[PDB]
């Protein structure tokens, strides 16, 4: 019924008139990990900012809710990066030893 993010928002808007959070969260995408509220922003700037105020607020609530269950928060820039490149290699080897020959008889 209720989601961490949602609560975090209302809590921040209820704790104080600070509506800024609504600007540094609306365009962002929060992710619940059953105990970790991540935040997806278009850049790192927003993250630092949000983690500056939002964090404090959220944390206070997480503990104020239960304390022994107070989860954590995460921050990142959009979705993870992408990878895709070729691969190859080459090797070699050369050799050609020898062995002297002699008997050296006696008398």
């Amino acid at each position: 019924s209720l989601s961490l993010w949602q609560q975090c928002l209302a809590r921040l808007q209820d704790e104080l008139p600070a509506t800024e959070f609504s600007m540094w969260i609306r365009p962002l995408q929060a992710e619940l990990s059953d105990n970790t509220l991540a935040l997806y922003a278009p850049n790192r700037f927003v993250l630092d900012w949000v983690r500056d105020k939002y964090l404090n607020n959220i944390n206070g609530l997480l503990t104020s809710f239960c304390g022994a269950d107070a989860p954590q928060l995460r921050f990142e820039v959009g979705t993870k990066p992408v990878t895709q490149t070729p691969q190859a290699a080459v090797t070699s080897n050369v050799a050609a030893p020898a062995q002297v020959a002699q008997t050296q008889p006696q008398r």
